[PDB]
């Protein structure tokens, strides 16, 4: 079970909407599990100079 | 008290779209100077999970 999603623990494939948490942990998340819209997601992933952090890393 | 835009050296004021580099240095940049679009700008300021880094910090 290779890149486990941080929220749901199931594997993240390339043909799923996935984001890396560059804020710290370096875990991937299914976009769906994080609750983030396709509209936020596609834009984040189109701006290279933008980077994201998960709910847990932004909490500390 | 002056905030020079890390690209153009001119002050960043309140009536101007601006963005802080939290990857690293922590200078303010006018949105216009970065060549960042308004939609990316709205996402980045809206979403607290999304942080921005300038070309110099992202570069190295
Ligand atoms: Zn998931
Ligand atoms: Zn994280
Ligand atoms: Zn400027
Ligand atoms: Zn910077």
């Amino acid at each position: 079970p290779v890149y486990p999603c941080g929220i749901c623990t199931n594997e993240v494939n390339d043909d799923q909407d996935a984001i890396l948490c560059e804020a710290s942990c370096q875990k991937w998340f299914h976009r769906i599990c994080t609750g983030m819209t396709e509209t936020a997601y596609g834009l984040l992933t189109a701006e290279a100079s933008a980077v994201w952090g998960c709910d847990t890393c932004m909490a500390d």
